[PDB]
């Protein structure tokens, strides 16, 4: 039931999200991170410094070897190893167990962080960018075929919210919605194409203030719903865009470009934060209805990440829009890959002050954004 997935999410600020699972028999205990931007189930199988436990396939009597490596580089590391299946649960998820295909890590390169305390990656993306190639059934795939779970599962990210990072829990509610985890309506936006779940951006609004863009750009060449980036990430363009209209919302009070520029942090001291200053930001996605949209509308408190001292949570891409984990905080966030949408409702788990609230609005009219 689902009650017995709520909080089943743990991670520390900036180092992803992770899910308690078990690979092999009798059953080996990983924490997992839990990324909508890949497709690999990938884990550890092999001493790392930043590791303090990982899969030993030799120790698992369901163990199969495909015997078959498989060699994942990426912008910034890489990660190579091993192809078999196992058997594999989710102690806090539903309560069955599939047979799935599992890399097991050998090597890598900045792949691993340090503390995070997870052991290995759960690619709940399509078979569309599985490696090594799209024969490789991603593990959400393996678990709907294998089982009656239904095909469709759910995150609320909660972030960390009021010497160490700050830890951060969630839900990830598999083969359903959990009416208690949002409040308001559910709004839908298609996914585009199942690969990465790519959706559709039409327009985007500072304090209400459009960027006035070509919708071209903020798809440029396409946006993804991925939990497994920390930060919003935007194309240059709107990047810069944004940025500039955010300098201005907040004038009063100078910041350093470091700051600006996601590498350096800012400090208030024990809630004098003037959030106030900051403004809103709204994505408006395409609805299931041509003509229409919704948007989301995220608070300073998110993309203001905790490190009182904050680092700036938007970034710039060379490879498209990424709502990463700061703009999913705010909202439950329903990956429906049965009807092929991802859905948005406002958090049950709410991080807003006593004049603003993170908001899932619609419909806007809107009278071709695609790649
Ligand atoms: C963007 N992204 C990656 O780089 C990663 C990937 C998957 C396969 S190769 C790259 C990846 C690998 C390792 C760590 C993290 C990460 C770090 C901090 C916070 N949250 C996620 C992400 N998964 C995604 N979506």
């Amino acid at each position: 039931s689902f009650v017995e997935m709520v909080d089943n999410l743990r991670g520390k600020s900036g180092q992803g999200y992770y899910v308690e699972m078990t690979v092999g028999s009798p059953p080996q205990t990983l924490n997992i991170l839990v990324d909508t931007g890949s497709s690999n189930f990938a884990v550890g199988a092999a001493p790392h410094p930043f590791l303090h436990r990982y899969y030993q396939r030799q120790l698992s009597s369901t163990y199969r070897d495909l015997r078959k490596g498989v060699y994942v580089p990426y912008t910034q590391g890489k990660w190579e190893g091993e192809l078999g299946t196992d058997l594999v649960s989710i102690p806090h998820g539903p309560n069955v167990t599939v047979r799935a295909n599992i890399a097991a890590i050998t090597e890598s390169d900045k792949f691993f962080i340090n503390g995070s305390n997870w052991e290995g990656i759960l690619g709940l993306a399509y078979a569309e960018i599985a490696r090594p190639d799209d024969s490789l059934e991603p593990f959400f795939d393996s678990l709907v075929k294998q089982t009656h779970v239904p095909n469709l599962f759910s995150l609320q990210l909660c972030g960390a919210g009021f010497e160490v990072l700050a830890s951060v829990g969630g839900s990830m509610i598999i083969g359903g919605i959990d009416h208690s985890l949002y409040t308001g309506s559910l709004w839908y936006t298609p996914i585009r194409r199942e690969w990465y779940y790519e959706v559709i951006i039409v327009r985007v609004e500072i304090n209400g203030q459009d960027l006035k863009m070509d919708c071209k750009e903020y798809n440029y060449d396409k946006s993804i719903v991925d939990s497994g980036t920390t930060n919003l990430r935007l194309p240059k363009k709107v990047f810069e865009a944004a940025v500039k209209s955010i300098k201005a919302a907040s004038s009063t009070e100078k910041f350093p470009d470091g700051f600006w520029l996601g590498e350096q942090l800012v400090c208030w001291q024990a809630g004098t934060t003037p959030w106030n200053i900051f403004p809103v930001i709204s994505l408006y996605l395409m609805g299931e209805v041509t003509n229409q949209s919704f948007r989301i509308t995220i608070l300073p408190q998110q993309y203001l990440r905790p490190v009182d001292c904050y680092k700036f949570a938007i970034s710039q891409s060379s490879t498209g829009t990424v709502m990463g984990a700061v703009i999913m905080e705010g909202f439950y966030v329903v990956f429906d890959r049965a009807r092929k949408r991802i859905g948005f409702a406002v958090s049950a788990c709410h991080v807003h002050d006593e004049f603003r609230t993170a908001a899932v609005e619609g419909p806007f009219v809107t009278l071709d954004c695609g790649y």
